[PDB]
């Protein structure tokens, strides 16, 4: 998250 999967893309 928040990079994760891309700038928090999981978070995101």
């Amino acid at each position: 998250d928040k990079n994760g999967d891309g700038e928090v893309s999981f978070e995101e």
